[PDB]
């Protein structure tokens, strides 16, 4: 209820097929603006900002509550409950792909389908597991985020976008710079702490894992790992371009994959 307002919840479009757009680290719901008109004809679209988004009042951020991704799942569920939507497809980027996986396990009745973009179950390497990151690597990043947040944000943006698409760099920079630096580091620590490998078989929803040709946070082998471990019917749909933010850098191509993934659920 207060959440509806606090997280800037908007419902646009129309249809018996409800879809939730749940954005990732460093953006807010506006990151979906380019793909949104491809879904508005056929679906009722629910959009919201994560409590850590720069567009949400940062004094809402309770540092103890959001120690864990469960608390973000709480909000998502409270949002859906407030709207009396008893079933939906969910599209999650980055940290929201993790949020959607947890939410779909807590409420399988609610999530008829997942679509996972820039998704990983764990970023740290492990004996037989290639996450893409070692402990020293992340720690260097946490240390830069505190030392000089704006320099870190300026160096991270182009790498997240991956392809040379200056409009996407600038737009990802604007939301990145809009995050309160202490919140931003907090979320980044939470995410890099998270390990969903064990609960992947608990997801019952069909799922589409969207793979780009390169992702600074998601090595090539992670998608085939998700496909082999998610417990519902899972496919990996491929974009012919690179980057961690395709909804900013290749929105037309992403819109193709979204229309197809959201056809039947
Ligand atoms: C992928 C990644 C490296 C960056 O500096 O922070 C991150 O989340």
């Amino acid at each position: 209820a207060k959440l509806l307002q606090i997280l800037n919840v908007r419902v646009v479009g129309s249809g018996e097929r409800v879809v939730v757009l749940s954005h990732g680290f460093g953006t807010d719901q506006s990151a979906w603006s380019r793909v949104l008109p491809y879904l508005t004809r056929d679906h009722r679209v629910v959009l919201y900002d994560l409590v850590c988004a720069g567009s949400v009042n940062p004094d809402h951020f309770d540092f103890r509550r959001y120690d864990n991704l469960d608390a973000y799942v709480d909000d998502l569920l409270a949002i859906l409950d407030a709207l009396r939507i008893p079933r939906c497809a969910f599209v999650g980027h980055s940290v929201s792909a993790m949020i959607g996986i947890l939410a779909s396990i807590r409420r399988p009745d609610l999530f008829a389908k997942l679509v996972l973009i820039g998704a990983s179950p764990r970023f740290l390497n492990d004996s037989d597991y290639h996450g893409g990151f070692e402990l020293e690597e992340i720690q260097q990043v946490f240390d830069a985020m505190g030392a000089n947040y704006s320099a870190w944000a300026t160096g991270y943006a182009p790498l997240a976008v991956g392809a040379d698409v200056p409009a996407a760099v600038q737009e990802f920079s604007r939301t990145l710079f809009n995050m309160r630096p202490d919140i931003s580091l907090h979320v980044c620590q939470t995410v890099f702490k998270t390990d969903l490998r064990g609960v992947l078989g608990m997801v019952r929803a069909p799922c589409v894992v969207v793979q780009t040709t390169r992702d600074v946070s998601v090595p090539a082998s992670v998608a085939a790992y998700l496909k082999a471990h998610l417990g519902g019917r899972t496919t990996v749909e491929f974009l012919q371009t690179e980057g961690h933010l395709p909804h900013l850098s290749a929105p037309s191509l992403l819109a193709q994959v979204l229309r197809r993934a959201l056809a039947r659920y």
